[PDB]
């Protein structure tokens, strides 16, 4: 038995203009390949395929390998590949909000499309049909929790937060949380993490709403309190400390914020309380008063009668149906790829993911808890953060902040098989998410008018195959032109975004496009086409 074989794995997806694919043989001399339907070409083991090469982006490449055996027995394996192709987006920030990181892009998104939620009354009761994509404040992306970067703790229940929703009406604010679980398609042998057992709701885990009501104050976590007595104690963070210091960590935040609605995964913490940043430190920050906090938390976890008119509900199920992240065993991630478009990016739901994987949280804080109106939040709006933790220190956050990964591949102190971001002190310093209005300082980094081009078949077909040059225009200003270019030379120029090229000679050939918007903005692409 002879066969052509690479040792790429089938189904690649690539955002390289082209991937190296290594061919070999087995049990014969020679082989042929065919790219796109190319004629036949002869291989020696060894030799490559620059798949993808001269394409535009988003299209497959199909690669066969032909091997004929001593025995005359004809064999032929078909591999695909994608090549990706993604636009840049606009983003925004403001110098306001105390931030000294940019927003995390490319999956992630702070207020994507401008969506800063909707006025609309929501039912908090498990069941998703009142919230939609257009209200996502915050988009997370799966798999990127830190039990993922060390070598083997996907035994681990992962806090993997997914993508962050809100909405407000006269009484309430309102939060859809989704949460992901991807471990039965990265890591199923690590049974515990793939069951029943990586609810949420399996333990009471420390989850907060951090929020922004007035801009200007900045609150860094620091707590402070009176005995009976009336001596006054401090405490680096609300929550997880004793004798005023926080042994495993926590969360502090240069970012401004002002209130801290703290909260359980299992809601039956009866000390959840909303913290208002009231009392000034010596350095002009502000610190989270225990004395003045506002109970939010269940008399009783079997009637789920939270106090202050504070709404929680939490159910199995997932509400977007695209769940994107890096689908890699445990020991196949690398530091920051979270933010590499060279990572093996999925939709899960095409890797077999489920809707009953995911785990979801609505919730309503009633305005009246928070010292605001809803005039105040479609006029000055406020800022939004959800953490998720694992008993102390944050583990995710929507929006996405690297303090969730910074120490992500070290060693827990008591246990060396999980992150010691369970146990260290994280920094917020991204921007909020807007509810409501944009801070009245915003600047805008509008993404440019670029173009998708390339051709419809790999480079490498035969002369006299008609090729068809494409191009996709993203951010552009009404109508395009679009001028097509063969080794620098113009060949169509008109409205029509593609354009028959029929090369007669053998040859290296570049192939470009020159788009132009109704405002005279300007995207090209050249890329190379080998006959
Ligand atoms: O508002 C106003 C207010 O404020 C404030 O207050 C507040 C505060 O502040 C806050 O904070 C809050 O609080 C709250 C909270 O939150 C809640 O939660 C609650 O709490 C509480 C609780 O409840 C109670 O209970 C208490 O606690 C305590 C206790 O009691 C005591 O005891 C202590 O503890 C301790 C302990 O004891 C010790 O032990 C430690 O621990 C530790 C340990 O040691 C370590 O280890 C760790 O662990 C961990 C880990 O890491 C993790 O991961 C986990 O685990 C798990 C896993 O994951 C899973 O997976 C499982 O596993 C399993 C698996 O899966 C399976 O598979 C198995 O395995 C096996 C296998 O199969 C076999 O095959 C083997 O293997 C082997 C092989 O064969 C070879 O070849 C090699 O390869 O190797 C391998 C390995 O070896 O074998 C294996 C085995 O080994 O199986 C397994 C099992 O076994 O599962 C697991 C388990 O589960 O988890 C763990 C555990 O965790 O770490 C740890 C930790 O660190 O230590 C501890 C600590 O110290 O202590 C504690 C503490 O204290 O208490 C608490 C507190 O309190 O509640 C609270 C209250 O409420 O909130 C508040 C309010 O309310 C202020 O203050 C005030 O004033 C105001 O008013
Ligand atoms: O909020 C304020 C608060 O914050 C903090 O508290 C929080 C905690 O920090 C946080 O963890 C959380 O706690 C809750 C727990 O999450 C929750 O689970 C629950 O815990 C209960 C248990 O439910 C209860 O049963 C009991 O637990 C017992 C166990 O039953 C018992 O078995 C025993 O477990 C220990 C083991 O005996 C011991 O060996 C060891 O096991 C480790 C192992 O050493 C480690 O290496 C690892 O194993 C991995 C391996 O590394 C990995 O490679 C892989 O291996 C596979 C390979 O990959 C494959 O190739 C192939 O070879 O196969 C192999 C497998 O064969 O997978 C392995 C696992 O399969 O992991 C092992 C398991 O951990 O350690 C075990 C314990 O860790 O003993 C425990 C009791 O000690 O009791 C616990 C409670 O104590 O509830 C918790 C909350 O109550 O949330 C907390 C919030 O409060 C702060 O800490 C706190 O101070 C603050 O106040
Ligand atoms: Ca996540
Ligand atoms: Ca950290
Ligand atoms: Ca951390
Ligand atoms: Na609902």
């Amino acid at each position: 038995h002879a066969y052509g074989y690479t040792l790429t794995a089938n189904n690649t997806a690539f955002s390289t203009e082209s991937l190296d694919v290594k061919l070999a043989l087995k049990n014969a001399d020679k082989g042929y390949y065919s790219v796109d339907g190319s004629a036949k070409k002869e291989f020696a083991n060894g030799d490559s395929v620059k798949v993808g090469e001269g394409k535009i982006g988003n299209s497959k490449v199909t690669l066969t390998l032909y091997a004929t055996g001593a025995d005359g027995v004809e064999t032929e394996q078909t591999y695909t590949f994608k090549k990706t192709f993604t636009a840049s987006k606009t983003t925004f920030s403001a110098k306001s909000d105390g931030h000294t990181t940019a927003p995390e892009s490319g999956y992630y998104g702070t207020n994507p499309e401008m969506q800063l939620g909707k006025h609309k009354t929501i039912s908090v009761d498990g069941d998703l049909s009142d919230w939609d994509s257009s209200m996502i404040i915050a988009q997370g992306v799966a798999n990127d929790d830190p039990r993922v970067y060390m070598p083997s703790s996907m035994h681990e229940q992962p806090w993997d937060a997914y993508a962050l929703y809100s909405a407000w009406d006269d009484d309430n604010l309102y939060f859809l949380l989704e949460m992901a679980n991807t471990t039965y398609i990265t890591s199923p042998e690590d049974n515990f993490a793939a069951s029943n057992e990586a609810r949420p709701w399996r333990n009471s885990i420390p989850m907060y709403l951090a929020l922004s009501i007035d801009p200007a104050k900045q609150a860094t976590g620091k707590a402070v309190g009176t005995n009976k007595d009336g001596s006054v104690y401090t405490n680096p963070f609300v929550w997880g400390c004793t004798n005023g210091t926080a042994k495993d960590g926590g969360t502090g935040f240069t970012t401004h914020i002002d209130t801290l609605v703290a909260f359980d995964s299992n809601n039956s913490n009866g000390g959840a309380s909303i913290f208002k940043a009231d009392t000034q430190d010596t350095d002009g920050t502000y610190m989270f008063n225990y004395d003045t906090r506002i109970p939010i938390g269940v008399t009783s976890f079997q009637a789920q009668d939270n106090k202050n008119g504070f709404k929680i509900k939490y159910a199995n199920g997932t509400k977007s149906t695209s769940i994107f992240g890096i689908n890699a065993p445990k020991g196949s991630r690398v530091m920051g790829d979270n933010l590499d478009m060279n990572s093996n990016w999925v939709d899960f739901f095409d890797e077999g993911y489920k809707n009953s994987y995911g785990y979801v949280y609505e919730i309503a804080v009633p305005l009246n808890t928070l010292g605001i109106d809803r005039s105040y939040i479609e006029t000055q709006g406020i800022g939004a953060m959800q953490i998720l933790t694992y008993g102390t220190s944050g583990m995710d956050t929507l929006p996405h902040d690297p303090s969730m990964l910074d120490q992500a591949n070290l060693e827990y102190s008591y246990d060396p098989s999980t992150s010691h971001e369970k146990e260290d002190i994280d920094n917020i310093t991204v921007p909020l998410a807007r509810i409501g209005a944009l801070l009245p300082d915003t600047e805008v980094n509008e993404a440019p008018f670029e173009v998708n081009f390339g051709a419809n078949l790999n480079s490498g077909q035969s002369a006299g195959t008609p090729i068809t040059l494409l191009a996709e225009s993203y951010h552009a200003t009404g109508d395009v032109t679009y001028s097509f270019t063969v080794n620098g030379e113009t060949v169509q120029n008109s409205n029509t975004d593609s354009c028959v090229w029929t090369p007669s000679a053998d040859g290296t050939y570049s192939i470009g496009v020159v788009a132009v918007d109704a405002n005279g903005n300007k995207a090209e692409s050249t890329k190379t086409f080998v006959v």
